[PDB]
């Protein structure tokens, strides 16, 4: 399955991926463009 998190205000890339213990660099693996990690947008967390 795919993961979606918002990222908020005070939420970290890496911060976010220990909620689910994932890789967040897996995340970056996938994505090669996070600059949408804005306050409000999602991103996905394919990482296990």
């Amino acid at each position: 399955d795919s993961i979606t998190y918002r990222v908020r205000k005070g939420d970290s890339l890496s911060s976010i991926a220990k909620r689910h213990g994932v890789n967040i660099k897996d995340v970056m693996r996938w994505n090669s463009d996070t600059a949408n990690l804005q306050p409000g947008d999602k991103l996905t967390l394919f990482v296990k």
